[PDB]
């Protein structure tokens, strides 16, 4: 994570589709963002 990507313990991936996703799996969140807050 770090500064970067992932940052809250996220599943994070950057495929050429070559756009940052974000899986973060609580109940059901998917969105492709850095969740810093």
């Amino acid at each position: 994570g770090a500064m970067g990507p992932l940052p809250p313990g996220w599943e994070k991936r950057t495929d050429s589709n070559g756009r940052v996703y974000f899986v973060n799996h609580n109940t059901r969140i998917t969105q492709w963002e850095d969740p810093r807050s």
